[PDB]
């Protein structure tokens, strides 16, 4: 069926929780043997949430290589994103060497560091431009340059030195502060507006490595970040945009990390946002 009129179908029956029940029943399962080994339970934020072996991320690092992020790579569209959970204390130092290896120019970040009274994830960016971080474990420095704050989202210029060669490069922090605590949000505009500008930026353009998108685990917010992305580029690559469909894509991004979209509400949420947009394209 079409999306928009699949969707109202979908509200006057209520069924979101049985479609929603029926792509967890049919997602993928392959093994995550790296992440459970005991070295590793310190850096796994959630204990039911970790990368397949086939697509995880490797540190380039003899000692230990693991780190709790996923390669999502979609083939008909063209665009491939990094999904990661949020930083913990441990592995900071593992994220920045993550984005240094992979050649990435963006970082999405949609969660505020506490939420609901508790820690979501480290502050693991500088606040002050002259208070820059020092990661040692991984030998990086990194320092704020420049940041502006909107109503609903941060855009942050951050420069981070590979301080064994001295290289440098510019890496841009794009922050969504209006998630809220409960729920999604009622409209999907200022999410929308958010990810024209961080497309604006080049973040997700095939000259850089892949932008790195985390929240808490990295696979709810996230995911609907990714999920609306691919639907929108699809929608204007194909002769028939109608014929998108978004639960086959979230399916496809499935084979690639676990748990993508985390409740029916988001579900409904990654429609309206597809809807929506679809419109202001054109
Ligand atoms: C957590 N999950 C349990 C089932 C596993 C599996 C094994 C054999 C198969 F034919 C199909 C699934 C999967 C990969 O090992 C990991």
């Amino acid at each position: 069926m079409e999306m928009e009129k699949e969707f109202e179908q979908i509200d006057k029956s209520g069924s979101w929780a049985a479609i929603y029940q029926d792509i967890r029943h049919e997602a993928s399962d392959f093994p995550s043997r790296v992440a459970k080994l005991p070295k590793n339970k310190n850096r796994n934020r959630y204990r039911d949430v970790s990368p397949f072996d086939h697509s995880r991320i490797k540190l380039h690092q003899e000692d230990n290589d693991y780190i709790n992020a996923s390669l999502i790579k979609m083939e008909e569209a063209q665009r491939s994103y990094i999904l990661t959970q949020g930083p913990l204390p441990n592995t900071v130092g593992h994220f920045w060497e993550m984005v240094w290896e992979q050649k990435s120019r963006g970082v999405v970040m949609l969660n505020r560091v506490m939420e609901k009274g508790s820690l979501k994830c480290a502050q693991y960016w500088p606040q002050k431009e002259e208070k820059e971080m020092i990661f040692e474990d991984t030998n990086l420095k990194l320092t704020l340059i420049s940041e502006d704050i909107k109503s609903y989202y941060t855009v942050r210029q951050l420069e981070l030195e590979n301080l064994t060669t001295q290289e440098t490069r510019e890496i841009l922090h794009f922050h969504y502060t209006t998630w809220p605590d409960f729920g999604v949000p009622e409209s999907p505009a200022s999410f929308l507006n958010f990810l024209f500008k961080v497309r604006e930026s080049g973040s997700l353009s095939p000259e850089h490595g892949p932008v790195v998108v985390h929240c808490s685990a990295g696979i709810g917010r996230s995911g609907t970040f990714c999920l609306a992305d691919t639907c929108l580029l699809l929608m204007d690559k194909r002769k028939d945009p109608s014929s998108v469909d978004i639960k086959k894509v979230l399916l496809e991004m499935r084979k690639f990390r676990m748990g993508l979209i985390q409740t029916a509400d988001q579900l409904r949420f990654s429609y309206l946002a597809v809807i929506e947009g679809a419109k202001f394209i054109m």
